[PDB]
This record gives C-alpha cells, structure tokens and sequence, in this order.
C-alpha cells in the first residue's frame, strides 16, 4: 500500500491465455475464472 502496481505489465502475463490479470501487494498472478 498504495500503490506500486503495473496491471498494463501483470496483463501481459495473462490476457494472450483467456484470463485476466491480478495484483495485490505488488504479487501479480491470474484469475481462476
């Protein structure tokens, strides 16, 4: 907190597999959905 997050660089790591990309804490990972 708060915040130093780049979801446009976590994104990158997902959106090309049909999820969406996650960041909390600075941790980037993927939705389960």
């Amino acid at each position: 907190g708060s915040a130093f997050c780049n979801l446009a660089a976590c994104e990158l790591s997902c959106r090309s597999l049909g999820l969406l990309g996650k960041c909390i804490g600075e941790e980037c990972k993927c939705v389960p959905y």
